């Protein structure tokens, strides 16, 4: 027996940052202006989960005005609490103070720091928003001024879609009872964590006037409540259902534990799908100057996949965000930092990197559609990178890409 | 609670067909070694085999290489008439046999295993049991070319009734399925059972010194319940190597040879390699004849070969040389051998290494560890082989081979 569906008037916008100077002759709302309509329309109630805290020039030592859009985010978080908007901050524990805190702690919003690394040895790495139980973002965009001006960003506002924010919320509500001092994951979660809405069950709603399936998946293991499905499980169910394509696009990707353990969980699936079904599998891979290198060797293997005998077809490209001279100046900046899967029938979009540790240890969450829309723009997105003179074959020259790469 | 251990004065002897010309800078011929079997049998001798083609009338040739196969022949079927029970097991042919034709009427019994029809497999396994003290266990058909013209390796293990006994326990249920209308049971008669397996293996005393001894058995519906799975034994020695895994194996291939992809060693080895920094070669087996779709997963392995990983992976063809006048014998110079040697053991099997041979196929391995002995000395006929001017790098011109090679 299905759960009960959903009659919200629920619409999706995908929402990009890109960085200044990128251009691709040929548009979604960028990250900065959704969050400042979001703020804008508050009116009752803000919980954010958080990697870090950099919204401004004095947080990163700058003097950069490209920190203006980050700025004036937190001005208007800080104005939250005031007129009323009850604002709760998850973040994963940090090294030092953070004055972002700080600032909004004195203008009446509450924060608790997740130790994930004592409770799973992983970090709190999920980044949403939920506004007033109807709205939501979910994508790869920190609390980091940077995010909106200077790395390539991508996430999804969910609007007017209660249903599906009611159960973002029992996930965050998971990261604000672990925020507690004395806090440790409970064996078996209350039954008000629990969610009926999974891969078998899917949550019914109406998604820009048309009938969808949507649900939401959460990692590490140990926060999962009963029916809450697993993110790999999510993950690797579109994966294996797919039967023409399967687009990937992240930032890092490893068939391993970051003792080190080898883990193929996600590297087989693709080479099941390739072998087993012929579908064309293209995995696109952000490249820096922080690149971890024995990553290539990894990819070098997937791609040796790519035969007329088999018939498997498996490619990879890395994506390069070119840095001039003044922004060379700005710290951790110009790279991509999307995570996100789109095939021929569903939609994955996530918060973590493809690698173990967030899988099982860092918590994530990811938002999964299915619907006969939203798919084809995330893969109009894809096709516009991987076309790009921004992206290149594993056997280009390191000085050809506009910027540091260690993979080349 | 260990099984008994066994008094018997087993001694190993590793048996080889080095094909003529093929030169190095050694062991006993398989065909020696048939030969004083045959001529000290007293009892009894089972054998399990794939075909018989061991005179020129079987091959429609005219070679004077041909004539050990033919001696072979003629001292079988000197046994029955000297009161030797001789029963002898074969893959169900597509047509008859002219050798087990002359074996009937010599006094033999024949049975013809349909597999296909039983498990869609084929009945794969050579061995020999003889006397119920002595056997051979190889890659070895019932060949004159076997002999002459193709690459072989193999045991002897002699004066070692209590494994000897072990086998004929496999040979049985061959056996029983080779009556008309048999079915595999679903839970075998207990006298099919052994007690000595991977968890307990046998306690024997090998060239002098102790050793540990088991052997295992594929398919899983013929493996009774303390039988280990050939597929578990192999997968057991990956897993424990802790310096070098050297394999020579004829075909490799991570699949079922409706298509399904199958990485259960594939993935065993890419362990290895990753998390215990093992040293892994493989030596492939080239010719006419071979899959084409091998050189993709060969190239996949190869790439993980990187010294930001640490990962020591390598492949190299290994080409029999063939001149004018021997391209005239079919289906011959190639390298038949299938086998496995760590720093810590000994893997020596009937099987090539895809996906039917461990899940429908009959097969045979046997597993032995020992603190030096029958483990240096498959090491050096693997060395020997891999450092000879019959290996090649994956990068190798077809022309400059020797022979007619599809993955160059
Ligand atoms: C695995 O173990 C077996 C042992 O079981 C071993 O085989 C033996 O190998 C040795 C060589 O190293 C052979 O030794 C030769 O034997 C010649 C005489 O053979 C006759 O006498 C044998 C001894 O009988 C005594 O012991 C038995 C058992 O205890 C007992 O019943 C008797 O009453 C008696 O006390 C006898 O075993 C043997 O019987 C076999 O053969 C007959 C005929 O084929 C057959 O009917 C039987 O059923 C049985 O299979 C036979 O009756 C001897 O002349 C010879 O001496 C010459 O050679 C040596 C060296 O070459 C020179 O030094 C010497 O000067 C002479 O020129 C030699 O001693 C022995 O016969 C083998 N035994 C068998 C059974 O084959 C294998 O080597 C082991 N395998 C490995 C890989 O190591
Ligand atoms: C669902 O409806 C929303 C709301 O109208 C659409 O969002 C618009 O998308 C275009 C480009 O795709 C932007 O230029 C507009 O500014 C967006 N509007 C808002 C209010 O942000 C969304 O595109 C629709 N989804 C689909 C699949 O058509
Ligand atoms: C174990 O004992 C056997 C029995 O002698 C050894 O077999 C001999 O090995 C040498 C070298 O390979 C050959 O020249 C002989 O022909 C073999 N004898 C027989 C009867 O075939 C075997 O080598 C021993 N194993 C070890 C590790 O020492
Ligand atoms: C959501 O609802 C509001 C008011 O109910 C409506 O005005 C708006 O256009 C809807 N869509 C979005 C994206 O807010």
């Amino acid at each position: 027996q299905r759960p009960a569906p959903c009659y919200d008037p629920c619409e999706a916008v995908l929402v990009e940052s890109i960085p200044e100077g990128l251009e691709f002759p040929n548009s979604n709302p960028s990250t900065s202006q959704a969050w400042l309509g979001l703020l804008a329309g508050a009116h009752s109630s803000l919980d954010i989960a958080s990697f870090y805290w950099t919204l401004t020039n004095n947080d990163t030592h700058t003097q950069e005005p490209s920190a203006q859009q980050g700025e004036e985010v937190l001005q208007q978080l800080q104005a939250l609490a005031p007129r009323g908007v009850k604002v709760r901050i998850a973040v994963s524990k940090p090294n030092g103070p953070l004055a972002d805190l700080q600032s909004l702690l004195q203008s009446g919003a509450q924060v608790r720091m997740v130790d994930m690394q004592k409770l799973t040895h992983g970090v709190l790495h999920t980044k949403f928003w939920v506004v007033d139980q109807t709205h939501f973002y979910l994508g790869s965009a920190n609390m980091d001024w940077r995010s909106l001006t200077q790395v390539k960003e991508l996430g999804v506002v969910m609007y007017n879609c209660s249903c599906l924010a009611r159960d973002l919320t029992k996930i965050f509500e998971a990261y604000w009872f672990l925020g507690q001092a004395g806090s440790s994951i409970p064996s078996t979660w209350p039954r008000s964590f629990d969610t009926r809405y999974n891969q078998e069950t899917p949550m019914e709603i109406c998604l820009n006037g048309t009938p969808a399936l949507a649900y939401l998946a959460s990692a590490p293991p140990p926060l999962c409540p009963s029916g809450r499905t697993p993110d790999l499980k999510a993950l690797l169910n579109v994966v294996d259902s797919a039967r023409s394509f399967i687009y990937i696009a992240v930032m890092n990707y490893l068939p391993t534990m970051e003792p080190r353990r080898f883990w193929p969980a996600i590297d087989d699936g693709l080479r099941r799908a390739a072998y087993e079904r012929g579908v064309k599998v293209r995995l696109l891979i952000s490249c820096w100057g922080h690149s971890d290198p024995s990553m290539r060797s990894f990819l070098l293997s997937l791609a040796a996949l790519h035969d007329n005998h088999t018939h498997s077809d498996i490619q990879v490209k890395l994506f390069v965000v070119p840095t001039d001279e003044s922004q060379a100046r700005i710290p951790y900046a110009r790279v991509n930092h999307n995570k996100y899967m789109v095939t021929e029938r569903a939609s994955y979009i996530g918060t973590s990197n493809w690698s173990g540790s967030y899988f099982t240890e860092t918590a994530g969450t990811s938002l999964l559609v299915t619907q006969n829309g939203l798919r084809s723009q995330l893969e109009a997105v894809f096709l516009r990178d991987w076309e790009s003179p921004y992206s290149h074959d594993l056997d280009t020259s390191a000085n050809s890409v506009g910027n540091a790469c260690r993979l080349l």
